C-alpha cells in the first residue's frame, strides 16, 4: 500500500500541475494574451503607486512598462485612461529608473516633461495619447499589471 | 527515502495550493474586481430566481447583493439589465430579507414599488438606471453572483 | 505517522481537485458560458487556421463550430471580425466536415458560397452578419475555439 499510493499521490500532482497551468493559459487567452506578446491586464481601478505595486506584486507581475512604441500602444488600449507605468525617479530626482531595475531605453515623453512639477512628481503615466508624463507618486491613476510573453 | 519523499510531497502541494490562489485572484481582478471589495459578475444568462440562487451557490459566491448605494452602481454595471437581487419577502409580506439572513437594510426602491403586483411578487430585481422592482420569483431575468471581499 | 501524513495529503489533493474544478467553472461563467451550452472565447488574434487549431486543441478545445443559428450568432459576438470555424473540405474537396468528425448538417453560407476560389478554399470563416465564406485556410483569421457544455 504504501509506496504504491505515494507514488499515485505523485501521479495526481503532477496531473494537477498540469490542469493548473492549462487553466492559466486559458486564462490569459480569454483575457486577450497574444502568442509571443507579454499581457497588461487591468481591473480598471485608479489608485496610489504603492498600491499599484504591491497588488501587481502579489499578482506575481510587475507594474506595466512599455519597451517599445507597440507595447505603449498595448498598455494605453487596455487602459484607456492615464496609468502609471513601472517607472520612478524616486531614487535620484531625474534620473528614470524601471521597479524592475535599470536606466530607461524607450520614452515617449509628453513635450517638456518629465518637469517635477510643483511639490514634485517622481511617479510617471501613460496619458490617454500614450504620451508620458511625471506625476505625484500620491495620485490615483488606473493599476495596469505586466506578465511575461 | 518514503518519509523524505512525502515531506517533498507536502511541499508541493502547499506550493501548488498558492498557486491556485493566485490564478483565483489574477482572474477576480482580470474580471474587475475593486480592492477590498466583493467581487460581482455575470454570464449574462435570464433565469428564475431558483436557478440564479443555484447557480451562484455552485460557484460557491451567492446571488448578488448591494449593501450600499456604491455596490448597487457595481451590480448595475456588471449586469446591464434587469437582475435579480439576493432579496426575498417570502417570509413576511413587505419584510424583504438577504437570501443570507438578516432584514433588508439599504434599498433603492423605483417610485410605486414594491406592489407585490397581481398574483404576488417576493422578488426583487435591479433594474434602469438601479433603481429595485419587486417581481415574480417565477420570471427570467439576469443571474448575477458575488464573491466575498 | 507515516499513514496518517498519507491520509491527510490524499485530502489535500481531492480537496485541490474540487477547488481547480470550481475555479474552471467560475472562469466558464465569466466568460459567458451559459447554462448546458458550449462555450467560446477569443484572444482577438488573427492566424492561420493550423495555428488556430493547435491553439484550441492545446487548451483542450476545438475552433468553434456553430450547430445551429444560436450558435452562429453566439461565435459572431464573441469574434467581432472574421473568424475561422472548425470546418473544411480539405480531406475530399466539396465535402465539408467537422474537423471532429462528421459531414456538415446544419450552414449560414453566403449567396453563391463555398466555391473554392481560385487555386482553391478549404478552410471557412463567419464574416459579416454572420455568413459563411470557404476561404484558404493559410489566410489569418481571428481565433474562436469552443468548450463542451
Ligand atoms: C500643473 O501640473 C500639471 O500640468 C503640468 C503641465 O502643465 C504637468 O507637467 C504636471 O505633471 C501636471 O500634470
Ligand atoms: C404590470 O406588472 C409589471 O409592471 C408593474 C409596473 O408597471 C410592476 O410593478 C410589476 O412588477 C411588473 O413589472
Ligand atoms: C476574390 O475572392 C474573394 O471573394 C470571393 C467572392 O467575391 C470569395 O468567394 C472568396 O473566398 C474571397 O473572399
Ligand atoms: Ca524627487
Ligand atoms: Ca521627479
Ligand atoms: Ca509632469
Ligand atoms: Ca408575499
Ligand atoms: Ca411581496
Ligand atoms: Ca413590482
Ligand atoms: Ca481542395
Ligand atoms: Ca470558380
Ligand atoms: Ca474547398
Ligand atoms: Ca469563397
Ligand atoms: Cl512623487
Ligand atoms: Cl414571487
Ligand atoms: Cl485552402
Amino acid at each position: 500500500a504504501i509506496e504504491v499510493k505515494l507514488a499515485n499521490m505523485e501521479a495526481e500532482i503532477n496531473t494537477l500541475k498540469s490542469k493548473l497551468e492549462l487553466t492559466n493559459k486559458l486564462h490569459a487567452f480569454s483575457m486577450g494574451k497574444k502568442s509571443g506578446k507579454k499581457f497588461f491586464v487591468t481591473n480598471h481601478e485608479r489608485m496610489p503607486f504603492s498600491k499599484v505595486k504591491a497588488l501587481c506584486s502579489e499578482l506575481r507581475g510587475t507594474v506595466a512598462i512599455p519597451r517599445n512604441a507597440e507595447e505603449n500602444k498595448a498598455i494605453q488600449e487596455v487602459a484607456k485612461t492615464s496609468a502609471f507605468l513601472g517607472i520612478t525617479d524616486e531614487v535620484t530626482e531625474g534620473q528614470f529608473m524601471y521597479v524592475t531595475g535599470g536606466r530607461l531605453t524607450y520614452s515617449n515623453w509628453k513635450k517638456d516633461e518629465p518637469n517635477d512639477h510643483g511639490s514634485g512628481e517622481d511617479c510617471v503615466t501613460i496619458v490617454d495619447n500614450g504620451l508620458w508624463n511625471d506625476i505625484s507618486c500620491q495620485a490615483s491613476h488606473t493599476a495596469v499589471c505586466e506578465f511575461p510573453a
